[PDB]
């Protein structure tokens, strides 16, 4: 069964999804940003950023230290996994990875590292079962 | 009451008044700010900075390069008439004001200056009899 995911988020400060499961039979998944609320960046912008759990706070913080031209991420920051553009009301990115780069079994955090959104607009992600 | 108001943040992005009167008797005004959310200062702190509409976001932008040991206010910033500490989740915090800061017909621009929330938790205060 597919190996891609729509995820929302809106003018508040969650994804529709708070879990994500990732099929084990992908290879490669992407993960589809949808900002479907009205407001722009400026204001109200998110991404979606996937760490391992140990990994969210310090990325998060560097992140948001890089600016939103970095979309919130440092630059080459080894502990990313993968991450989306940052975007606002009315936009989507999306992000493609490779599914061996997560260990069967374990959860990942993913979150939002706009400036303020990175303990409240999160969730967890893990292979199948 | 008289030249007093209480307003509150939770753990979301917003105060619980849009809208703030100050009476025209006030020489003083104070604000309580609650919060009244559970969440961490570290994670969705909350303030209440006042400053003319025209430098609001000049504010915003010093105010989160002040860090939150300065409340994420820039230290001396001519253009704060009145700010609070940040809070977090149970705590309150107060400001008293010089009302002659504020000239009778003009709106203001009261904000939260916490990384990401001055744009969304945001309000207008007018003087008025
Ligand atoms: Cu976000
Ligand atoms: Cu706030």
């Amino acid at each position: 069964a597919q190996c891609e995911a729509t995820i929302e988020s809106n003018d508040a400060m969650q994804y529709d999804l708070k879990e994500m499961v990732v099929d084990k039979s992908c290879k490669q998944f992407t993960v589809h940003l949808k900002h479907v609320g009205k407001m722009a960046k400026s204001a109200m912008g998110h991404n979606w950023v996937l760490t391992k759990e140990a990994d969210k706070e310090g990325v998060a913080t560097d992140g948001m230290n890089a600016g939103l031209a970095q979309d919130y991420v440092k630059a080459g920051d080894t502990r990313v996994i993968a991450h989306t553009k940052v975007i606002g009301g009315g936009e989507s990115d999306s992000v493609t990875f490779d599914v061996s780069k997560l260990t069967p079994g374990e959860a990942y955090a993913y979150f939002c590292s706009f400036p303020g959104h990175w303990a409240m607009h999160k969730g967890t992600l893990k292979l199948s079962n």
